């Protein structure tokens, strides 16, 4: 096999186990040492302040499988270090008869079994598990560990009656799943159940959601509480807090509500970002952020999804949540988004960006597969001033509306998204910061323009404010990891409200994804302006192309180009005139990042193995 | 809940879990120290010369599940020290997907991995596993651990390919059960099969069995060898050492082949003991033992059996092993006997003593089910001068004859079976010992007599050597657990050649069973002789009795009775006369035996547990 990137790409398959494992791999983001990842899991911040992450695990394996939590740990969300204990870098693996089949996704009660960090999290046995499968009651449940070493180890109650797993019958008949259980305080529900306590008798300041569905019959996220303050045996099912229909859409803006619902998280947040506030603060809205399955015809069949919900007491002391508002939180191949609270006041959301090779042609060839999004502080995104005359405004898709008192301006609330400032400051200070001239695109300007410099690698990220008139027809954006034979075009079309990826040229190898990627974007306009503004920033990392538009929208994708020389970027401008202008300016490129792993080596392959002949005897795991 | 022995048992369901712990319990013999025990497993001499013994194990609960090893160590086979680790008593228990579901039995490599002792055991996960359901392929596989402390824990090889399991396949299809792998060197067999290495390309010093059978047409014992010495991961099947018909029968004195084996083994013998030749050595004999499900209308469906075998080399390069004469190894409440060689040219046989309480009335209050029998020497047994009018001689069924030259004398050979003289001498030493007169039972015998000296309590052995006339129709033999109202009564009875335990008073407690135990003993008659001598050796120990007649035949059951007087003994007679006499001389009790665990206080109970609602959901163990 040639690893020749100056010259078109032979027969990959032909390559050894992990000879391509630092030729697309993301060097400044979280991912695991090798092998196997994908959802975040038992996220917090720890007794000093650095951050626990956790993720789905199946080392030495380049498909899912004996799923276990991999873990590390960072002062900054940004340069990571691996835990190094008996099983490496895992932490907590399948071991009882309770969670044989996997250790599915938890969260963490940061004061649970004797006052130290515990995790639930959904503990997995024998049998069909699947939303299209004819699942049975006890192949999921939940099930708690607690750390006494801030997650350097874990140890699980004992199996049996009082103990694990702790939570296991099914809330109602024919589920598509029962998962991922999410913990959480909240001032918020307590009031609003504070006057129906004798109905339930649960009173805990815990609340947990777990995710799932009904055969036929649409998604839900199920409410537990507590049943007593400082005791984490038995949680309460008050009832459905989300209901939605068989494949029930919202519409464009939205996504789809599938057939089940996983990784489902619940939150309070206003314009600063987290809100611990009773209801009393006007400006906080509630949030439920949750994967669906099986609502799309392609990214695996995933929406990442998020909803603004207001809450109703029911008459048997459980909570309706009715969705106001229902959005995307990424557009792209990312899934299984996970929020956890940090200091501050901040609610902190984390991802996984799956690889775009769905035939697992050069898995083995990689050595890995996944990493994770970038971290991302979670706030209500508030525009004042916005023009009744936007277009589309008061469908109110993704977005609520609140009229001035004259009728002649609007304010717009939504769910902001934004990089967590840590990790902008390192990437910047680490780089080598081009702050380029801005640029008119008009009539003069080519299809594709390069920057006047150039990145040096597959490690850098891109910013922009992109001025277009209010009734343009043209399009610009942004080409990256471009060579003269491959290239990927990042396009804002307003006209159309569509934020794209094409990626027909993106790699010379045939066998990678080429779908345009595709999101929506509303261009709030501006009380008085005479123009509407796109600002954009786009990180590359190795194969990630992760992109930011008017911190709201997010799109993940994959790119895998060949040649060594495929690490150019530049301007994209299509339609543009001397009548039809656009103004770009904000321009900056920062070249290299940080490396987010500084203790370990370039290649941190350890191999790949074979579960033999009993994996398809047992029917559980690929094997491979 | 009463306990007043003195008076007529209450309804002891009632009573607390273990509050009956010490009530029945045997002192003198190997026993878990709490909770539920089954089958002898992975049974070696070690580097000091002591015995290690492992078992078939599920602490806290007085059902089978979870099963795991739990093990001890003696160096006289007598007085036991239980192993203590992280896992109290275990050594190993279920911990990865392929022995999840149980760690069923398994046999000795003396020299294995790395030089070390080495169990290769059946390793079980998910699936219908029985030999009446539908079981398939890879729900029962065999795996390898070794011990680098002698046996004060077990590291297991890794999962996967070239690793555990190390055997999956099946040999044949639509197995009734594929388990209990049995490791043995065999210079017989290499013998037997080097002209016929270059067909397998088998060349191990190692040999192991494997217990099953086919369904609809009777149980198979399979034969592997180990394809290379000094290499543990590969075995190769040769084919099929023993095959037995659908319930085949080998008649009266044989039990009953069943439709699936279990515990199987294959050792060679001569009247001395263990047999290393070669087939050289004309006095040995190649055995095989075995366990035979579903052959039986009680004692759990299960006959513990043996059979004396011819061996044949196929054209395929593997052995036949021709049933030459077949027996049983014990005829009451024992099962799943295991072997292993010991120095000084043994081979030692032990097996389990179930309850007699198969309703599951009183095992809770009991804490505990099972021991185990006594440690037995195996040879084989040579009778010489047999006189050829010994009735029904040359049937021929669990014995062989050889005619003298002249036709007038018949030599016999058969199993031999004899209590470890280690454990004799203890006992002996230990007890108070009355040697008693030897009494003629005539027309003057009462039905029971007690001894001039009595027991003092439930632990102690009788012997005696009973002479009857060559044409007697009397009955007579020992009374045991012994007041007014409660006994057991073992019998003799020449003209039927039946030995019986009567049990229809051994308890107040209407709960336990009553049923008559039965056993053929054949009376080889001496040319000259007058007379027919029985040798009757009666081990009392706790709720045990365990009766050896003349090295040959061995009967386990279990009396329990309430009242703290029924502990007495005596002589039984019945149909004895002035002209039909029976000659009791030899006559010894032994009263007190040994406490076989010194170590262990009275009652050892930790306590039972329940396994909560999940047990019925995962369907594997009862749960308690
Ligand atoms: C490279 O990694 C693989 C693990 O992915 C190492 O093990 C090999 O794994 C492949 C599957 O990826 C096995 O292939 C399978 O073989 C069976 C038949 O033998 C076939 O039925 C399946 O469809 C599949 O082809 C392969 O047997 C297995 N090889 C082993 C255990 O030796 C492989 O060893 C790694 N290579 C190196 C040099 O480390
Ligand atoms: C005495 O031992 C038992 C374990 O055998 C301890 O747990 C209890 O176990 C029994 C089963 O032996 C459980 O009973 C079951 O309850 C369910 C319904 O609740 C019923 O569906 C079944 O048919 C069966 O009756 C019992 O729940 C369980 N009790 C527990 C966990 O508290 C028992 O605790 C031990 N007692 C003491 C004082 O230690
Ligand atoms: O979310 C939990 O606290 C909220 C977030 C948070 C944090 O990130 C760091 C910190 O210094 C404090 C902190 O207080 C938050 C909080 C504030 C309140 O006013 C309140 O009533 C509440 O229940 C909560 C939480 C979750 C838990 O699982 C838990 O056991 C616990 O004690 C607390
Ligand atoms: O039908 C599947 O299992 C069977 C039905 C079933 C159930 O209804 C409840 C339960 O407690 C266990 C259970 O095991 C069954 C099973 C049947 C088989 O024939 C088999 O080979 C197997 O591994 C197991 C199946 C299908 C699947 O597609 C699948 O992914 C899976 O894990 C399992
Ligand atoms: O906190 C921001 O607004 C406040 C909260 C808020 C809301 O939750 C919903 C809503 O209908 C209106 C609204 O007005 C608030 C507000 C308060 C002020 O004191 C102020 O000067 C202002 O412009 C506005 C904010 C944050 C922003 O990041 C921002 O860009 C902005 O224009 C405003
Ligand atoms: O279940 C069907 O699609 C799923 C539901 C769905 C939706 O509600 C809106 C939407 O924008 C896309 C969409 O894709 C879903 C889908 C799921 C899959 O697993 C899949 O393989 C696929 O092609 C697609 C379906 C039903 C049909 O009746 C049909 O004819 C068909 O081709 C497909
Ligand atoms: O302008 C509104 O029309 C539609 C939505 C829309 C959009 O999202 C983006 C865009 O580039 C153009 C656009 O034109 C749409 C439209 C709808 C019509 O019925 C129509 O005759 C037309 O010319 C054009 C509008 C405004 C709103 O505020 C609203 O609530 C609504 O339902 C609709
Ligand atoms: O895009 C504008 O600057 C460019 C981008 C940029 C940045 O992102 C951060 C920063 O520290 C400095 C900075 O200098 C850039 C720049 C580069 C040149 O070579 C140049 O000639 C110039 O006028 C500028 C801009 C915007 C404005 O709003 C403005 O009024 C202006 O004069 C210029
Ligand atoms: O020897 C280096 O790492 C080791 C090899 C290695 C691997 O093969 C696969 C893998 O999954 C992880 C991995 O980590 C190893 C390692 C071991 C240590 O003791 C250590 O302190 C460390 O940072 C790491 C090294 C070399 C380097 O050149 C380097 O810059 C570095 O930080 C480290
Ligand atoms: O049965 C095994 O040996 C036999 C019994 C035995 C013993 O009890 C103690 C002892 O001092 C030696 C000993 O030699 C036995 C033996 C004798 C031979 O002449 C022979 O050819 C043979 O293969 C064997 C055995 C099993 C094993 O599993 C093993 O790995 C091994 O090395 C040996
Ligand atoms: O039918 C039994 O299992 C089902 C059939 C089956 C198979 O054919 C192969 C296999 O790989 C797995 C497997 O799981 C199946 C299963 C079905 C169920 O409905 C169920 O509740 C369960 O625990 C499991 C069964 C019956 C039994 O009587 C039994 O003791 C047992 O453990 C299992
Ligand atoms: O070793 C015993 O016999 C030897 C082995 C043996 C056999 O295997 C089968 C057989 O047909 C006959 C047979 O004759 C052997 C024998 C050898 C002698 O030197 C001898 O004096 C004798 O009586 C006999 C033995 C052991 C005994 O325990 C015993 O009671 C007894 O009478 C004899
Ligand atoms: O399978 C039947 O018995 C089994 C085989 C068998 C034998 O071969 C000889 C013998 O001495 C006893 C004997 O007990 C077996 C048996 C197994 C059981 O599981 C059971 O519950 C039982 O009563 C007994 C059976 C068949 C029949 O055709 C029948 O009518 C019946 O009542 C029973
Ligand atoms: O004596 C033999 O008869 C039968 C077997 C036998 C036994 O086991 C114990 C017993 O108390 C008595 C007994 O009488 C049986 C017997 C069979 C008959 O056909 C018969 O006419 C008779 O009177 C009585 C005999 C001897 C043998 O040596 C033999 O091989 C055989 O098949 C049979
Ligand atoms: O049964 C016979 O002894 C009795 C049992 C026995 C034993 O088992 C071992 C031992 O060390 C001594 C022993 O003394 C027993 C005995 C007890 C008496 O009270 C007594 O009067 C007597 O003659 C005897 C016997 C057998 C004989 O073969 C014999 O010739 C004889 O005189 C006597
Ligand atoms: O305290 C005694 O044992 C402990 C209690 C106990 C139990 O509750 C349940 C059980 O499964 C085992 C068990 O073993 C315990 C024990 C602990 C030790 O440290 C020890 O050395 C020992 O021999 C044993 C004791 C008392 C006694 O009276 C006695 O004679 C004795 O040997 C030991
Ligand atoms: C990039 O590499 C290719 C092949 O090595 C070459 O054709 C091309 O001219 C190079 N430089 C570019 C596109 O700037
Ligand atoms: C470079 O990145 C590291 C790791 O996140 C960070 O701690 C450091 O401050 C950065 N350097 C800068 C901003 O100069
Ligand atoms: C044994 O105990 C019972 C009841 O306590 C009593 O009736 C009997 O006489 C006692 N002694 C015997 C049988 O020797
Ligand atoms: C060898 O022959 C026997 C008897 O035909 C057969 O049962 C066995 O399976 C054969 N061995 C093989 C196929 O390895
Ligand atoms: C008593 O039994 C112990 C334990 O088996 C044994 O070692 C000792 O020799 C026995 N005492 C005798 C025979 O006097
Ligand atoms: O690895 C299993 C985990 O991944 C998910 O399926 C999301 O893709 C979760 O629902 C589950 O806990
Ligand atoms: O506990 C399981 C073990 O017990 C037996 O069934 C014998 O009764 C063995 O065949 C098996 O290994």
């Amino acid at each position: 096999c040639s690893l020749d990137q100056t010259v078109a790409p032979g027969n990959l398959t032909l390559c050894g186990n992990a000879t391509l494992f630092t030729t697309f791999r993301p060097k400044a983001r979280f991912i695991a040492p090798e092998g196997w990842m994908n959802a975040p899991m038992g996220l917090y911040q720890r007794a000093d302040g650095s951050i626990h992450a956790g993720y789905q695990s199946h080392p030495k394996h380049i498909q899912w499988g004996n799923i276990s939590q991999g873990a590390a740990y960072s002062s900054d969300f940004t340069s990571w270090t691996d835990f190094n204990g008996s099983e490496g870098y895992k932490t907590i693996w399948p071991s009882q008869i309770y969670d044989i089949r996997g250790v599915f996704d938890g969260s963490i009660i940061k004061e649970g079994i004797d006052g130290y960090p515990t995790i639930l999290y959904t503990s997995t046995s024998f049998g069909p598990l699947g939303a299209t499968l004819n699942e049975a009651e006890g192949t999921e449940t939940q099930s708690l560990a607690y750390t006494t070493d801030d997650g350097a180890s874990w140890i699980k109650l004992g199996y049996g009656a009082g103990q694990n797993p702790v939570i296991y019958e099914w809330p109602e008949t024919n589920l598509t799943g029962f998962r991922d259980p999410y913990v959480f305080q909240s001032p918020r529900l307590e009031a609003l159940l504070a006057n129906t306590t004798s109905i339930t008798n649960a009173t805990g300041d815990h609340f947990a959601t777990i995710s799932g569905g009904v055969h036929g019959d649409g998604a839900r996220l199920f409410l537990y509480r507590q049943h007593t303050t400082g005791e984490f045996i038995k949680w309460t099912y008050l009832g459905p807090l989300v209901t939605t229909g068989y494949k029930e859409s919202y519409g464009e803006w939205s996504g789809n509500y599938g057939i089940n619902f996983e990784t489902a998280g619940v939150t309070r947040l206003n314009p600063a970002g987290a809100a611990w506030d009773n209801g009393s603060d006007t400006t906080a809205v509630d949030f439920v952020t949750f994967g669906t399955e099986q609502g799309r015809a392609d990214h695996q069949n995933h929406w990442p999804l998020w909803a603004a919900v207001d809450y109703e007491v029911r008459d048997n002391g459980s909570i309706e949540a009715v969705i106001a508002y229902s959005g995307v939180q990424d557009w792209g191949r990312s899934y299984a988004y996970a929020s956890f609270p940090v200091e501050g006041y901040r609610q902190v959301s984390v991802g996984w960006i799956y690889e775009d090779d769905d035939n697992v042609i050069l898995a083995k060839q990689f050595g890995y597969q996944g990493a994770f999004t970038l971290f991302r502080d979670l706030f209500v995104k508030v525009v004042e001033n916005v023009s009744p005359s936007t277009p589309g405004l008061f469908e109110q898709a993704s977005w609520s509306t609140k009229n001035s008192t004259d009728g002649m301006s609007v304010t717009v609330t939504t769910l902001g998204q934004r990089v967590v400032p840590e990790t902008l400051a390192a990437y910047k200070g680490n780089s080598t910061v081009s702050t380029l001239a801005p640029v008119m695109l008009n009539e003069s300007a080519a299809a594709y323009t390069p920057f006047s410099s150039q990145p040096t690698d597959r490690f850098y990220a891109l910013t922009g404010s992109f001025e277009f008139g209010l009734n343009t027809t043209a399009k610009a954006g942004f080409r990256v990891l471009a060579s003269e034979e491959e290239y990927t075009d990042i396009w804002f079309d307003p006209a159309s409200e569509n934020l794209t990826v094409v990626r027909t040229a993106s790699s010379l190898i045939k066998s990678f994804g080429n779908d345009t990627e595709l999101a929506k974007v509303k261009l709030y306009e501006i009380v008085g302006a005479e123009s509407k503004t796109l600002n954009l920033t786009v990180f590359v990392d190795g194969s990630v192309i992760e992109i930011y538009a008017n911190d709201e929208v997010a799109l993940s994708t994959r790119a895998y180009p060949w040649l060594a020389n495929s690490t150019g970027a530049g301007l994209l401008a299509d339609g543009t005139t001397a009548g039809d202008v656009v103004g770009v300016s904000g321009l900056e490129l920062w070249d290299g990042l940080v490396d987010a792993w500084p203790a370990r080596p370039a290649n941190t392959s350890q191999g790949l193995v074979w579960d033999g002949p009993t994996a398809a005897m047992y029917g559980l795991f690929a094997g491979y």
